[PDB]
């Protein structure tokens, strides 16, 4: 049978601050599906946060870019807000829910979603990632090696089966185009775009041999605001497609990624532990964001889907082989902090979510750098005077 | 609404020793403060303790300074002594209860208060912090950096709602006088004075933009035994007042304090996780106190308030990224501790709660310097004979 | 009122080996002595074990060397070695029940005895340690430390109450020989003596100023078989003794112990978490041993006691700064480890459990070295024909 | 007496590539400078470098933007460029050297200039710095430190005289408008520029109490090529101005900095020691890049000034305590370069000096993304087919 | 024959500012005292630097306090000062030379003094240390651990000829009062006092059993100015006194001492090596002291003398086992830097020797707390209008 799973995430108020959710707010988004699921709008579910972010993770047969599912996580949200956000006066309470009407698509309107939808294979194995303080960019590395590094993915060599390669669909969210391109061969044009991780961001991979869906990263369009919202992600494993421990590898260099405090930062991203996952209740509470509002951290849960029902999350971070890579990431984040208020730490100046420099070159007087060198000695004269 | 935000700390015994409290103090704390709102005299709590100090943070809306609130904690304090830590022999029984009769005001009678009042914004993060084995300048260099470096808080410099600073108030505890002084223009005044932790204190910090109060320090003339007692800390943050991340990035670097074994040595300020946090039961038990009774450490319990009820608390030091923070801490412990009995390790002769100095200068036979000049040969053959 | 503190400790089962214990060993114990208190034998009691070594720690007004209550651990030690470990053929069933009839004291029979009288201070805090694959003289460095080294204690200099020093009480358990000698005058003889910690061992410490008990620990004289058991250790705390920091720091560096495997060699002492401590059922589980049968690993349960009740225990090396004393240990548990059969990793040939030097030299050919020098070149043709 | 100290620094040919300079390079400059020095242009000099730029460092009385001195070095670096580089055929022989005739500045023609004119002090200590492998605004940070951070600078605190601070000349070499900025009143203005470091650099620092020259850093407006070439920093230390301590704990923290391979990359700086320093000989061999043509240097020699005399150099980083700060640089150097192609490691696409995005975009078919979507099923078929 | 051996140290002129010495200063010293050796005024010397201080060792038979040894030191200071540092204009020229007129005794005129005459010894090992940037207080702790802690020398306990113990010569160098204390009955009161390391310092040490000098610190009362000059060392070493290897295991942990940056901070104690060394010539260039003017660095050059001829140095920190101690030096000068300003990093206002607390309080508005309590509002409003 063919299944759609749809991961549609929003954040609508932290606790305190940007650093977690309340509690509360995943077991109501839970219940409002499970009544969901029991009319047959979807088939199963799974709710959880990273930080301050919260993803619905839904199975259905309804297909991609669908308005009752699309309404339905639009519905929760709107309700987690009303009933529990504003209730408790949660910070950024309702902060993703950017209009009041519903059009039918939520993409574009401030949440985020990554969706496939592929006939369900004799074994279907998926992971779904969230990361919090990062832009859907922050996903680039990782996807790159794990359908095109021969470094991280072994089956690119050594598996007949998965030797012709990838196709990526990278969208320019600036000029609102999009590019295809193809591994091996076209690694390096795809590399000189997708370096440029706020520009040019993979939006979905497919296999080469068969055009089978491999992922979905939540990617929009940038607007004016939307579009550098904390990403999601899902990413189909086994049979041709990489093994959940090579897409596992894809994230064992917690690299730097944008964000971080103010949206204005580049700092380690760091593959977290959830801090607990509860797969009779659906539920799973991800990690907090602490020092300096981060560092930024993904967290992944593995299911296997049945007629579409999910059994899982399983947290695919939990291992001592991940602690070194967490003590690492804990490391890079307390070395560049050092650095302070200066790019590369701070991110540059086009692609910081804030900025006082309106208010700076309001203030502070500008000379003509030719008319400045003749009377250099006079205006220093006058400061010191 | 206005509401006020008020932590009264006392430490009324240990378990054993000064490294923890007994559970049940907690428990008859939060039960006698859950009877305080049930009558209405608070709107509500949350009871916890670092080391061998109980908080009782309490929100109301009597205003700071109210004697009935410092008489509830007073009389919370001195039940649990009588209750509790006289029937079980705790040790330092009742110790900050310096006094037989409440005056009206708790300040000056050992427990330490940290209080605010404010309208409260619409969404109002807040985080309390306790620290034992130290003394309240150990919040002078944190403070100072969530306010006035731009290396901790990015705000100030591309936040264009903070970029007019910070009003500090500084008590110095000897000669009783309040400074008051505005960053970014007063800086180097400023850590003039609060560099020397033990005698001038952040007690309050307001934000420039419109005076709103933004932290209240635990501090108090020094009196004789009165006024060095383990601090707490109330800290608003978010929209023109620091990130929760950039208050927790203030404590990221465990810096050197002054208390730990006798109050009379220095040691790093280690950020330590809660033991557990119940929100329901209103209570979190946090760290003991080991090795050379420390080192000291200091808990973050963040929370959101509405219409004056507390949720939360959220611990915010719980992050690998703080493991990193926390292993650095524990490694100059060490280092520092092979210091023994000298000074810097050792506090300076003013500032050490305990010294035998007295009765050894009046064994040890000093000799005028000169004279012991002449003689020198004749007082080496005395003592070798 | 006067008190009685009895640590009486055995192992009467491993589970499995001599890695650990068997919980149902430690319900057994603590229904037994609860039998004991309700019959008004004893006051209060604590049952535990670290490795494979269960201590009863008992309250009670008795005395020392009473035969009641070595009588009572007797029988308690021989119903759990009947009932369960020969139920459960748990390896050493029943080990240290080194006769069949208990004569009246049980010192000297195998298992392990630190008991002291006193009158009980207005706060009496103790602290209880075990510790396991080692001998008493494993507790002869940290003994020291507390009571006489001004790098640990911090109160022998600037607690005019300890300026006094200590009396130690050190048993020759081979001669059969007791030297009482006082700190700081005696500190060159004492560790001339005790640094030969197999031989000349702390039995107990008093407080110089009054007399007053301040230590004791399981030391017995040597017999054939029985005095190198792993010992266990009481010490009080606080008001002119040791702070519980500065007994805890005494602990802060894991030095070589003699024990571990086979009881012959020598690895690092490593202050170890308790896996468990319920304060309601009297029963704490301590940590395994694993690599080599340890590393050797010291426990420490801290209490306050009213009217000889026993509240606690605490786990007092449950602090992040103990885990950078536990990752010391455990590299150079590894480091040592690579030595293998060789002294100084093994022990001294007087001082080893096991040998296997009897089967050897009854096996190997010696010759005599003046006359094998004449012969080398012949004796050589010989093994290589 | 007035003097200039003038550094004048170009790449005129690397050995091999771009990894360090030929010897014979320095001896022929050095020579150069001894003739001119015999001649009276010059009072003397020092030539040393990093990497594969060299600094002629010349004293003299002919003050600021002198086209004698600017034309001494340009003949300097040509005849170095015609009788060495050109004659081994070393890899970017003349590669500074932007046009073919002197027009009287050296400036904006590639050679790099810091020069300052002041009174020589009764005590004139000086430190001249060069970093390979960079921008300018590499020294934004240490700048910004060691005359702005109480931090880094002691002596804005302590040191009564440097109480009034510090001012910045900043340029923007964009739009080629100049900035004065004062601290500590307007730190919070200048980082929002200076953060930046690739636009707004530190070109010259004041003293604000007499407007004393501190620091002139080379940097000119950018042109099409021209103005991101590796800089060279002149600093006078002492008495009101950092001191030589404080300059060098300004660069004790190896900050991520734009350049590195094809001026493309972030990467630590590490202060990096001299291969040798010969005073007589009046040259020092500065460090080689290696991995990835880095990572980026700085190398610091001291001088004292005596009638413009330069005693000196004495290698500034040549201490222990920079070891560890190299070992820092070292690891961080090991870890941003996993991240291979992807910014933050790669630079954002303004400011990387290398690109082929050209060349991808004329080869990869865009689709406007409104198209796309409708028809991504046709164009995956057409790529897998 | 009786000996005295005499280092007599100042700082005349750093290279440049405080970190280094011009290598023409110690080849004029090392002349200039040939010419009195040839004169037959000193038998021996050897001439070196540590940081920016010179010692003269000088071997002769004039005794302590001789006006011709002392004079022989000021005339070669004086002129190293007129020849060298006021030609070359280095900093600080003249710096320790604080009269015009030698008075007979060099001793409070700013230059350091060590000197000891004795019976030269069968063999005569003796070990000269300088320390730059600290104070004489720095020796305290090693001094203390080589006389007197079985942890460090091993002698006290296993060597029948040391078991006595030594004494003590303290120095409060306020009230200018001479204490004498004998280990080990009197440790405890003896760190009492030199624990507080800027007021009690120990001076000489003589053996208990025959009285013999054992070691002299160079500490002279305090002057207004004079007195935390940075210090020299000398100590007799083996035979009954401490082995060269107990010596140099005091300073195996490179504690914290006050100094460092300004005279005003607390940094680690690193033992560093000699650049070089040249017996023939009689010269050590000693190390470097970079970022923030350090770390302090302490050397150590070991001698055997005979007939007053002293045949060395040899430097004694160097081995790999000590780069381990300077390595960790390093890492703990990165830690506690990042404190900047705050005590105990920045130390005690008493202690510091910069300040700028009255150019602050002058200008900074005091209000009496009292006072200020009502008015807060007022004065808050004030500062935001
Ligand atoms: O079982 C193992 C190894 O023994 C796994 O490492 C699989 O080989 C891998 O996950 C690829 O499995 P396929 O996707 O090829 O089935
Ligand atoms: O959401 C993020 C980043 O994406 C947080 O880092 C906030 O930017 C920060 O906590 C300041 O928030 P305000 O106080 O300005 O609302
Ligand atoms: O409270 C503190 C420090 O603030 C403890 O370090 C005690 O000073 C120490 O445990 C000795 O306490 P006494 O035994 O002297 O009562
Ligand atoms: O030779 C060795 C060891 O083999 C040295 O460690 C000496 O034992 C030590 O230096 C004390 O020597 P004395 O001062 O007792 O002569
Ligand atoms: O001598 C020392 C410390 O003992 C140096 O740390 C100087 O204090 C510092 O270099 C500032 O010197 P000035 O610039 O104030 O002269
Ligand atoms: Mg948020
Ligand atoms: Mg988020
Ligand atoms: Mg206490
Ligand atoms: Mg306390
Ligand atoms: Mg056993
Ligand atoms: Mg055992
Ligand atoms: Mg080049
Ligand atoms: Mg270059
Ligand atoms: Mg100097
Ligand atoms: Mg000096």
């Amino acid at each position: 049978m063919r299944v759609t799973v749809s991961i549609i995430k929003a954040d609508v108020g932290g606790f305190p601050g940007h650093a977690h959710v309340h509690p509360k707010m995943l077991e109501y988004a839970a219940a409002k599906l499970k009544e969901a699921q029991k009319r047959g709008v979807i088939i199963d579910y799974f709710v959880y946060n990273v930080g301050d972010d919260i993803s619905l993770l839904m199975t259905h047969t309804k297909g991609e870019d669908n308005k009752d599912i699309h309404g339905l996580a639009w519905e929760t949200f709107k309700e987690v807000t009303d009933q529990i956000a504003k209730r408790f006066k949660l910070y950024g309470a309702g902060q993703d829910l950017l209009k009041d009407a519903f059009s039918g698509n939520i993409r574009g309107m401030g949440p985020q979603v990554a969706e496939m939808e592929f006939e369900e294979r004799p074994s279907e194995p998926i992971i779904a990632f969230a990361a919090d303080k990062t832009e859907p960019g922050a996903f680039n590395l990782p996807l790159y090696k794990m359908f095109a590094d021969p470094f991280t993915t072994a089956g690119l060599v050594i598996d007949p089966s998965m030797h012709e390669g990838f196709i990526f669909e990278v969208l320019d969210v600036v000029e609102h185009k999009v590019y295809l391109l193809k591994t091996p061969e076209d690694a390096y044009s795809l590399l000189g775009l997708i370096g440029t991780t706020g520009r040019y961001i993979i939006r979905k991979v497919f296999r080469r041999a068969d055009g089978a869906p491999a992922a979905a990263n939540s990617v929009e369009r940038l607007s004016l605001y939307v579009g550098k919202d904390d990403p999601v992600l899902l990413v189909r494993a086994q049979s041709g497609l990489p093994a959940v421990g090579e897409v596992l590898e894809a994230f064992a260099h917690p690299h730097l990624v944008h964000g971080w405090m103010r949206g204005s930062h580049a700092g380690p991203l760091m593959p977290a532990r959830f801090i607990s996952v509860d797969p009779e209740r659906r539920i799973a509470i991800g990690p907090k964001m602490t020092r300096f509002d981060g560092p930024p951290k993904v967290g992944a849960l593995g299911f296997q889907l049945h007629e579409g029902y999910l059994e899982g999350g399983v947290d695919l971070f939990d291992d001592p082989a991940f602690d070194y890579v967490r003590q690492t990431a804990a490391q890079i984040a307390d070395y560049i902090r050092r650095m302070g208020p200066f790019q590369p730490h701070r991110l540059p100046p086009e692609e910081m979510e804030y900025t006082a420099l309106p208010k700076i070159l309001a203030k502070v007087k500008p000379y003509p750098a030719d008319q400045y060198e003749k009377d250099r000695k006079k205006y220093i004269e006058a400061v010191v005077k």
